[PDB]
């Protein structure tokens, strides 16, 4: 068959290292390539001396999943650092960070048209339904709006700042307290955070008290307050939602399913809106 080598880069080909402040604190940072000339990320350990080799295979590893899971809607990894010096996976750069920031940092983005907000929600779909099409399937099991990155013209792309794969239970179904109706949990929960820009569970101090009430059946709270009325498609996307979410994990619908009901709906935005919504979080940013 046809087999392709992920490059390795050497380190000192990274210019202008800087820490970058997302995942665990010092395992990401931000560079540029000296012969390719285009800014990068790179996502590493920490820093320490001697690197085990077990460290290595670690890294690898991952590295190594996430070459064979290149896809439209996936970070794109480009190459590997691995010397005796540094040890690292090295990525495109994603200039507009997470979808995290987007939704709640409402001076930044005071408002977020619903067009853009939609397409969001849809390719985040487009990009888990890759993963889970895959032989054999790959599932996430860690589907938080911190690890939803936008490019720059705000397009999804799908990646995972944890290290140990190879508040943060909100996106957690409840049989948890193989198993491929986790991510759709998760979606269902991203989808009514962005329908509303609230915190799930935003009054619950305690995460017992959330984990329990969960395993009861109980889910964010959808009422005018949280969905106003006034949103584009809000009827259907709220049975998108409680069927995502569903108790019973053969109740809920596979990301394929999703696809094809969210294709009529992107369809009534016009493809011009969308570069127009994109062009107004830019202009309100310009004046902070
Ligand atoms: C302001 N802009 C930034 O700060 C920024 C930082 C950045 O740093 C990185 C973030 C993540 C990763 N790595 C990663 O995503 N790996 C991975 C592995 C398996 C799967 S498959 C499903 C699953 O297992 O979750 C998957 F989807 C993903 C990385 F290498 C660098 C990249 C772009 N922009």
């Amino acid at each position: 068959a046809i087999c392709s080598a992920l490059p390795t880069i050497p380190y000192h080909k990274l210019a202008d290292l800087r820490y970058l402040s997302r995942g665990a604190s010092g395992t990401v940072s931000s560079a540029r390539h000296a012969d390719w000339r285009v800014q990068v990320a790179v996502k590493h350990l920490h820093i320490h001396t001697p690197l085990l080799d077990s460290e290595r295979k670690d890294v690898l590893r991952e590295a190594e999943i996430l070459h064979k899971a290149r896809f439209s809607y996936i970070l794109p990894i480009l190459g590997i650092c691995n010397e005796p010096e540094f040890l690292g996976i090295v990525t495109e750069y994603m200039p507009n960070g997470s979808l995290n920031e987007l939704l709640h940092r409402k001076t930044e983005y005071p408002d977020v048209a619903w067009p853009l907000r939609f397409r969001i929600l849809h390719e985040i779909a487009l990009g888990v339904n890759y993963l889970h099409n895959m032989t054999p399937p790959l599932l996430h099991h860690d589907l938080k709006t911190q690890n939803i990155l936008l490019d720059n013209e705000f397009h999804v792309k799908i990646a995972d700042f944890g290290l140990s794969k190879w508040g943060t239970i909100i996106y957690m179904p409840p049989e948890n307290y193989a198993s491929i109706k986790h991510d759709i949990y998760s979606y269902a929960v991203i989808t009514w955070e962005v329908l509303s820009r609230k915190q799930p569970f935003e009054d619950v101090t305690n995460p017992l008290q959330i984990m329990y009430s969960v395993s009861q059946g109980h889910r964010p709270v959808i009422n005018e307050e949280s969905l106003p009325y006034d949103i584009p498609h809000r009827a259907r996307m709220i049975s998108l939602i409680e069927s995502g979410w569903a108790q019973n994990p053969d109740e809920r619908p596979s990301f394929l399913k999703c696809l094809i009901e969210l294709e009529p709906v992107l369809r009534t935005f016009e493809e011009i809106t969308f570069l127009e919504a994109v062009i107004q979080l830019k202009k309100t940013k310009l004046q902070s």
